[PDB]
RNA sequence: AAAUUGAAGAGUUUGAUCAUGGCUCAGAUUGAACGCUGGCGGCAGGCCUAACACAUGCAAGUCGAACGGUAACAGGAAGCAG
């Protein structure tokens, strides 16, 4: 029913004529716990402000990921520059074994039962848009069967 | 019947950023040592260095059913003296 979360929030600042103006990027990641994940990325001069931006964003452009029975469907590689990512699917009563960000994007996806690890940069930004290109491209049993003119029992 | 149920990151370069890239940390372990402290038990372990030098005691004897035998001891026998 829309669970989100702030991964991280970070300080970033502009130089001015005057000195440095400090501002704040707030990366949130809303879902519903069916397969739904979204990430967000806003940007104010204060976190709360920047938090609120960021969940807007994150509520909006969200995507469908094919979950099987609340665990990943196939092992599934996902690269986003610098942040490249590795999650397998695992037995029930595993646990999310996944790092910090990664761990919030699956929990907040639906996935109660994965095993991660990133490797590469550990950028949260970064990492979490590679978890999500993962989750999105990963298709299901039922998809396989459309592509290859099959039934879905043919495949297995 | 069961005996692979298995994979986490963080700090640190920059005014800020992403990348590269090292250093450091979170875990487990030990024939350990040192500091502070210290009640009991069970089960293990205990010269990693000088294959350096070694006082002293012990760590390989046994068989008389192989053989001459009796140093003893322990006993009887024969000779005896009270
Ligand atoms: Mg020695």
């Amino acid at each position: 029913e829309l669970q989100e979360k702030l991964i991280a929030v970070n300080r970033v600042s502009k130089t001015v004529k005057g000195g440095r103006i400090f501002s704040f990027t707030a990366l949130t990641v809303v879902g519903d716990g069916n397969g739904r994940v979204g990430f967000g990325y806003g940007k104010a001069r204060e976190v709360p402000a920047a938090i609120q931006k960021a969940m807007e964003k994150a509520r909006r452009n969200m995507i469908n990921v094919a979950l099987n029975n609340g665990t990943l469907q196939h092992p599934v590689k996902g690269v986003h520059t610098g942040s490249r990512v590795f999650m397998q699917p695992a037995s029930e009563g595993t646990g999310i074994i996944a790092g910090g960000a990664m761990r919030a994007v699956l929990e907040v996806a639906g996935v109660h039962n994965v095993l991660a690890k990133a490797y590469g940069s550990t950028n949260p930004i970064n990492v979490v848009r590679a978890t999500i290109d993962g989750l999105e491209n990963m298709n299901s049993p039922a998809m396989v069967a459309a592509k290859r003119g099959k039934s879905v029992e043919e495949i297995l």
